[PDB]
């Protein structure tokens, strides 16, 4: 019921393998993602590639809604136990930026933003 950094850090390309394929994606913009800089203006493919990967986790429902109490129940399927606190830290300062949204991509995607920009260590989005 744990993974290893080795194992989160491989987990990583096969959670983007589910998502990928299903949009229109350049390469920069998700290597930028994938060290957490979310510095750029995203298409709305970029947005819904990041629902789909929360949809994944099983932290966001498909209107996008963060579930806080969820994500921190699933915290030890999706990082190690070395990014557990950052996690917790960031799950808490960002649990209602989805409400400054309506539409279910943005929702997710400002979340994953705040997760980034929140992040008191190195942020890694698949």
């Amino acid at each position: 019921s744990h993974m290893t950094m080795e194992q989160f850090l491989t987990s990583l390309d096969m959670i983007r393998s589910g998502c990928a394929p299903k949009f229109k994606l350049k390469t920069e913009d998700l290597d930028r993602l994938r060290v957490g800089d979310f510095n750029f203006p995203p298409s709305q493919d970029l947005m819904c590639y990041t629902k789909c990967v929360s949809l994944m986790a099983g932290t966001v429902n498909k209107k996008g809604e963060f579930n806080a109490p969820k994500a921190l129940a699933q915290l030890p399927h999706l990082v190690p136990p070395e990014m557990m606190e950052m996690s917790r830290k960031s799950v808490e300062a960002c649990r209602d930026t989805h409400k400054q949204f309506k539409e279910s991509c943005e929702r997710v995607y400002q979340t994953a933003k705040c997760f980034s920009e929140n992040a008191d260590g190195q942020f890694m989005w698949p």
